[PDB]
């Protein structure tokens, strides 16, 4: 039984956590993940994540300057862009996220309804904005899910800006600031993300990422007991995850998985596999007892068939249970069949 078991969590010091596989969405561990909290400076990842978008969409460059009222920024002081995206990431300052809120939007307000739009783009059900730098506020609240997810979103959709969550340091005027997130300095893990954040509401919180070959994880904790446990806690799960959890891509797209016959076609079989490569979170160690089937909407296979067509379910089995399913597709399409 030593495959087939289920490992116990470490204790966590820590109100709510939750740990996630990134390319997955699998959920290895949580504890109160739905509980409404303060997000604290955790909601500078969505201010971050809104001035990523309007990057990506090429709305201000990385070089355009600011200019201040009305980090200790003062007014008539032009900053370049690349050093307040750096000042709200690296080293969590408030007067940075004002200064980008701004320039981004015009105004806080509309910079908070920008980043509420995205909270429901991304479907989170148990998070909204009140601010643009994450100071506790009446109406405003989040969970250790929702920030996970965010943290998701941020290397899913702009990995450019993400990438600056990484950079241990940068210097602002002189003075050289160190990023907050001192897991980027733990030789065991590699850590290239995401934020810290702390208020007497909601208390030590840390949104973590990590990689260990091609996998990666995602964890978050909130309510955190102390400030150097912060980090700890968050190392904890994240070796955790690795040591039990490995992620797998079975199937990749155009790899055939399996053939069947068609009739009436330009040609006799057809060539299966999916659409969307497909990614596992499974025990570590059992990828060689991993099984594969797969069933068919219909008993015959009739063309004209198009690219991307489905006509069946994957079946990911392990010890002899469904683990996971996904859409069996064409993957070359196939016309009529014509005769002489």
């Amino acid at each position: 039984n030593i495959k087939t078991m289920i490992p116990g969590v470490p204790q966590i010091d820590a109100e709510s956590y939750i740990l996630i596989d990134y390319n997955s969405g699998k959920v290895l561990a949580e504890q109160n993940a739905d509980v409404r909290r303060d997000p604290a400076s955790l909601t500078k990842m969505m201010t971050s994540y809104v001035i990523g978008q309007a990057m990506k969409a090429g709305k201000f460059k990385e070089t355009d300057l600011v200019t201040i009222g009305n980090m200790f920024l003062k007014p008539g002081m032009q900053v370049p862009v690349s050093q307040l995206i750096r000042g709200i990431n690296l080293q969590s300052g408030n007067d940075a996220c004002v200064a980008m809120a701004d320039f981004a939007a015009g105004s806080q307000d509309a910079f908070v309804g920008l980043m509420n739009s995205y909270v429901n783009a991304l479907g989170l059900k148990n998070t909204h904005f009140q601010t643009v730098h994450g100071l506790d506020a009446d109406g405003q609240y989040s969970s250790a899910r929702d920030m996970a997810l965010i943290g998701q979103a941020l290397i899913r959709d702009v990995p450019n800006e993400y990438s600056i969550y990484k950079e241990k340091e940068f210097t602002f005027n002189g003075i050289r600031q160190l990023n907050r997130n001192g897991l980027l300095w733990d030789n065991s893990l590699n850590v290239d993300g995401i934020k810290t954040g702390h208020t007497d509401k909601a208390g030590y919180n840390l949104v973590a990422s990590a990689t260990e070959g091609q996998m990666r994880l995602i964890s978050a904790v909130m309510g955190g007991r102390t400030f150097k446990g912060r980090e700890a806690e968050s190392k904890k799960l994240l070796t955790w995850g690795f040591r039990f959890f490995e992620t797998v891509n079975p199937l990749k797209v155009g790899k055939e998985f399996a053939s069947e016959p068609v009739w009436f076609g330009d040609s006799d079989r057809a060539s299966l596999g999916v659409d969307k490569d497909v990614y596992l979170t499974i025990p570590r160690g059992r990828m060689k007892d991993l099984k594969a089937s797969y069933v068919l909407n219909s008993s015959e296979l009739h063309a004209p068939l198009q690219k991307n067509q489905v006509v069946g379910t994957i079946n990911f089995q392990l010890d002899g249970k469904t683990i996971e399913q996904r859409p069996l597709v064409v993957l070359q399409e196939i016309p009529e069949g014509n005769f002489f």
